[PDB]
């Protein structure tokens, strides 16, 4: 009376192959690590890029590693980071490389589609944010500099439908994914004509977005037992706030990681000039649910500063950090300045400098600022959620990798006097499953696989406590 299911997630920095067990009867769901690989960008003569052929290979092999095991697999679903496509003639074959967000292509596009058709036309029709690299930019990047591969694309497929494409030789279009492409009509849900047009993208290159759910279609194990392949929330952090166990209107998620996303579920999306000033983004999730939510820098700067100065001990860094009082070293971490300095502990020192603020030289104090930083912009994020929906959060979930890190979850409470609940941290991973399941007709929707989810997962309370410096140091600005 089990069900195993095969989720392949996806990330910038590293890609795996887990296998979930859900046991209908003990409403258990337990996860397991089948393989895992490398992934990043390469720089194939100018270009920056992917090596799909790579990850199709890892994919492969950690599909066949549980095959080879005596493992059925009920389904299989893949999902991945956004924006980001391959595109494929009409036999089904790569049509020039698979160019990664992170290329110099769209430079300066992003502007130019504001002022010929509009900031806020663009923002109304599809409620996405406007970042540089949006599939939109790249899009009209390809057209007006690869005039020759045109003619020769039949088809373009968001990142998570690729690999798709790849083991079943049948195409999809994941509504989650789909639309932060910023190509997407928020009333129709479908890809929006005067946007395609703009980018000089055909729409016979895509099909109707269609919601998470269905099988896209077959992979076959090394004998002939056929195993469905499942369109789950592609978008990963579509299905990391799928897994997040929120109960109610009142509650928030914070996906923490390298980048992380604050935001809140609702029926309709804000395209309002509010939420437009405020950077904020209507991204599509399972059920039709919105998540209005606002990029968040991360915990990528602690990253480049445990890597900068060879700190091996995560632990004992905290540790010490906690001996150093708080917020007397404030940068904003959302400044583009720290996007990707040369040193970036050059520039958080630069940073407090210019703010006649004392300098963080050490670790724990590069450590104390990060943190410090990173829990009052949550804090102030999370106000401006609550100034755009018109009501206050009552709780906090932060999933993800950075949802371990307790000194960070003890700030964002004191930071902002709203409780945290922390878990699960493979978010995308069970996001991943929860659909599956879903499809497999083992849970009836995302509340229900939630509350699977708030048993099943440890998850961890942190209250706020009005007595810390943090608390106090919000108090007085205010």
């Amino acid at each position: 009376t089990f069900r195993n299911c095969v989720a392949v997630d996806l990330g910038a920095s590293s890609g795996r192959v887990m296998l979930a067990r859900y046991e209908r009867e003990c409403r258990s769901l337990t996860l397991r690590e089948i393989h895992r690989f490398n992934n990043g960008l390469h720089s194939q003569n100018g270009y920056v890029t992917w090596d799909v052929d790579s990850l199709e290979s890892a994919i492969r092999l950690g599909l066949n590693k549980v095959c080879a095991a005596g493992i059925a697999i009920d389904s299989i679903g893949i999902d991945t980071w956004g924006v980001d496509f391959v595109l494929l003639d009409q036999q089904g074959q790569r049509v020039g490389l698979p160019v990664a967000y992170r290329d110099s292509r769209t430079n300066g596009l992003m502007a130019q589609a504001q002022q010929q058709l509009g900031k806020r036309d663009i923002y109304q029709r599809s409620g996405i944010q406007f970042l540089p690299f949006n599939t939109l930019y790249q899009l009209r990047a390809l057209t007006e500099q690869q005039p020759e591969l045109i003619p020769h694309i039949a088809h373009a497929l968001l990142m998570p439908d690729y690999f798709s494409y790849r083991l079943t030789g049948k195409m999809n279009w994941e509504y989650t994914n789909a639309t932060t492409t910023q190509l997407v009509n928020i009333n129709s849900d479908d890809w929006d004509e005067s946007l395609l047009a703009w980018s000089g993208a055909n729409k016979a290159w895509f099909g109707r977005p269609t919601h998470p759910g269905n099988v896209i279609g077959h992979w076959i194990c090394p004998q002939g037992n056929e195993i469905p392949v499942v369109a789950v929330a592609s978008h990963d952090t579509a299905s990391a706030v799928i897994a997040s166990p929120l109960n109610g209107s009142r509650a928030a998620y914070l996906s923490s990681g390298t980048w992380s996303l604050m935001g809140f579920e609702s029926q309709t999306p804000f395209t309002n000039d509010t939420a437009l000033a405020a950077n904020i983004t209507n991204e599509g999730g399972a059920e039709g649910r919105y998540r209005v939510l606002k990029n968040i820098m991360g915990l990528w700067l602690l990253q480049r500063v445990l890597q900068e100065r060879q700190i091996n001990d995560l632990p004992a860094l905290i540790a010490a950090t906690q001996a150093l009082p708080a917020c007397r070293f404030i940068i904003n971490p959302n400044d583009d300045r720290f996007i990707n300095p040369d040193e970036m502990c050059s520039e958080i020192q630069a940073a407090c400098r210019e703010m006649a603020q004392p300098i963080p030289e050490s670790d724990a104090e590069l450590a104390r600022c990060i943190f410090d930083s990173l829990a009052l912009l949550y804090a102030d994020v999370l106000h401006e959620l609550a100034q755009l929906r018109g009501e206050d959060f009552s709780q906090l979930h932060i999933v993800g990798g950075g949802c371990q890190n307790t000194l960070l979850n003890q700030l964002c409470a004191d930071a902002c006097g709203i409780r945290v609940i922390a878990g699960p941290v493979e978010a995308s991973t069970l996001g991943n499953i929860g659909i599956q399941l879903m499809t497999l007709d083992e849970l009836n929707n995302v509340d229900d696989f939630r509350q699977v989810v708030s048993t099943t997962a440890n998850l961890t309370t942190f209250t706020p406590n009005p007595d810390s410096e943090i608390a106090h140091y919000v108090a007085l600005i205010h």
